[PDB]
């Protein structure tokens, strides 16, 4: 392969299935790349392509890519362990759905932000459990991905209501819990997500509503932010500011439903070590 | 409805369905008895004559029949009463228990895991069903469980879900333990200290799993939470046991909380030590 | 003799005399094999071990350890065929083992004790008799021991001595353990690390006795010391062990689950067996 | 030794040393009774039992829990060789260590400059606060006078004689005063299986008010006070523990103790360690089985 063929197999892998995590698409592309040819001679040939996939700022593409590489270790066994990794990361969503939909009381009113493939999967699991619940979702500027989310939920016949980003503090009082996804989960158990998440978390804590995060383990990223500035620019981009993500501290999170299990923010560091040192 | 009717009604509830739990069949019978108790009159006597029947049903040594029965009468605080509204709301909820537990627990059965269980358990059965429905691949070892051999019945039920299963002697438990990844067991009752009262042979299976670091999981409904705190076997009421050249034949033994890893309930996953807080909330439900 | 006779002789040793250990019954048929066998040389040494395996009819571990020990200590030498006199010697010595043991044990069974046992054991019966008839009052608990219910058989034997005895289900060992003072058990075989192979169910009884701090004592003859070094159930040879069903006749109990072993060689803690075993196998 | 003797020996022990836990005074006289008892083994048993209950003439849960635990730990020609007395003294030697272990564990949680609120008189809380002055910590106390025996006042002097600032307040001013406190430290007459506690009437009220203002509620108590009860409400505390203790119009209400559920308690400081209410059931099993 090469640059032309990478930014392809990848970019279209996502077209054939827009339900697929940005990260999985990429890992899928690498695994494909290893299925190319003519030792460490190739090991550098790969690293040179994750950066290439820097054609998508996603924290996940970065961290998942790193994890995929670390999992690998003539070069057959590498295309094997890599397949055993892909097959594994694509089981995360079912796991997160099983684990989390259980925390949704029947008759609950849930508040979410923007669009999340995993959250959606969680709510589907809940209807499949015969749970009756309502949903409020932010419209989420500037791409209005919350309206997208509302549409998807409407098709699963879930009563959903779209409110303005500015109305979270206002609507909070009538919600029982908050469930949002993540772009990445940092070392301290906090999360990086679509701009607006932080405010929702702050507002939920003020009224004592549990704040749940659902995200795959491959989004575990090696960063320890102390505030909004410690979040690398590459992941978020005196008259106008436009960050796509913001950071939400562990103190503002109740639990994180991950494929590694249900976790408190502080328990994340232990899991993140076991994850990166897998084998 | 009189005593004759009750015992008949209760027995035909399980009749029309062997897969029903004893406490649920018993709770439904209190609901009918309640309904068919217009002959009564004072809101007090309904609640009073209703206690008289629990005992009648007590003709089922089962622990759950007591706790389910007690919990039922509790969830219910003139001649015209809305108690029945609560009694049906109560029935409506304990009927979701077994299933909440199955989709709560199956997620924890890893692929290729070998599971060890004891005798026959309706809850454990629903759990495994959810696991094959989840497309998971596992195998099972189950004690034949003397003296009624319910383990063999359990095994056949599993065989009909196409789950690979092997029946082994109650004595082969410590032997087979090394080839199991985890242990899943049901319960006749969940005690205040997070421990459990179950079919004889459970205690030693737990001790054995403990010595090999094998996780030990209990899956049980909340109506099985009972107001007892035993320190050893002797502390278990005979009403539930049937015991302590002679012979002894206790039908149940006691498993301490130090021997249980997690309990999977309709109230969520619990560690043994957290059972006491949930039992409180559960018994003071009405408030 | 010939295969036929061999087995027929063996089976008719324990049948008319169950009192006798399989191992001992095996060397007896072996003395006769040898005796009744005339006309050789190495032929003898080979035809004799090539039929000792035949006595495998008894998947019993003792037949194997016994046969070897017996064979090893008579081979030291048709005048050389006076191995027979060593065989009578050996068979004469091993027939004192039960007794040295029942003696090394009268001290540990204290007046008023409650003993928990598993299945049937001739050596255990002996020890308790040498204790009761020896002015001691105790009561016993024994597992019925599926599948041949040999536990009930043991019970009856204990009743005949008017010792109070209660039979419980194998499933009730962890239930009855709190009311036991100690457990005494026999062994089909003592392995090189001080552990033991015994009737299925023995293992879990030891694990429970240990969690409740109850001393676990094994009572067995030195001719049961076998050359095997298992670390788990999987290491025990199938040859001794025998919708699916698994029916292992015996299981292994690691040495850390054993307090003391009483043998004709003296009372031993599990970590002493290995050295004894060798100091035993290597005897002139 | 007959009943009159027991009682006098028991009250002497308490007059001898007023800082001695009531339960400690009790097992001591049980030990003395066991030493004199000139009566077979079975006798000795119900004898050292049909007196422990006689000591029950101090309707305190502790005296009951202590005795029970003592008989348990002590229990097991043969006659005389009773190694019971030896075990007895050993048990006695360990429980007398407890109070200090609590002092050490707890004072660590008293932030310098903190205002602590207490209820009635508690010997262990007194020891905890001494362990605090010793650690060079500066704090101030607020304590309820505690009707009807006004034991809170006596607590205030003890503290005054230790030089710690202390203010006495009416039992009715706890909700009012809560505002000024940083935390609540109260003792216990008994710790029940669910982690809750039985203590001087007025305790529950303080814990409920503490929780409402998110003030940490700490309990300091020796493990011989772990009792086998699982109360669900006030009516569940046996009457022998709340009455005779220390027409139309009725003062018919003079309970000496009340119950404080596990959800109103933050931490229990024990010789067995710093435990959260849920962890109590496992320690109570270990305590009662250890033997
Ligand atoms: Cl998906």
């Amino acid at each position: 392969m090469d640059d032309k063929e990478l930014i392809e197999y990848f970019k279209s892998q996502m077209k054939e299935d827009p339900d697929m995590a940005s990260a999985v698409a990429a890992i899928r592309t690498l695994l494909e790349f290893l299925k190319r040819d003519k030792q460490g001679l190739r090991a550098n040939l790969t690293s040179a392509i994750e950066t290439l996939c820097g054609v998508d700022s996603s924290v996940a593409v970065s961290s998942g890519g790193e994890l995929f590489l670390r999992f690998i270790s003539c070069k057959k066994i590498m295309i094997e362990r890599g397949e055993l990794f892909l097959r594994r990361i694509s089981l995360s969503r079912n796991k997160i759905a099983d684990l989390c939909h259980t925390f949704i009381k029947d008759g609950a009113t849930i508040l979410t932000h923007a669009y999340s493939r995993v959250v959606l999967r969680v709510l589907e699991a809940a209807v499949a459990a015969k749970k009756r619940f309502s949903v409020y979702v932010t419209e989420s500027q500037p791409d209005l991905s919350g309206k997208k989310m509302a549409k998807a939920l409407c098709h699963l016949n879930v009563p959903v209501t779209v409110v303005l980003d500015a109305a979270v503090g206002y609507i909070m009082e009538k919600a029982d819990l908050v469930i949002v996804g993540a772009e990445g989960v940092v070392e301290n158990g906090g999360i990086i997500n679509k701009i607006g998440t932080n405010q929702m978390a702050v507002c939920a804590k003020a009224q004592n509503k549990p704040f749940y995060v659902v995200a795959e383990s491959f989004k575990f990223v090696r960063l320890f932010p102390l505030n909004q500035q410690d979040v690398p620019d590459k992941f978020k981009y005196l008259k106008e500011e436009h960050p796509w993500v913001d950071y939400t501290a562990p103190s503002l999170i109740t639990l994180l439903f991950t494929d590694l299990g249900v976790l408190t923010p502080s328990a994340v560091s232990d899991e993140l070590i076991k994850l990166y040192l897998a084998a």
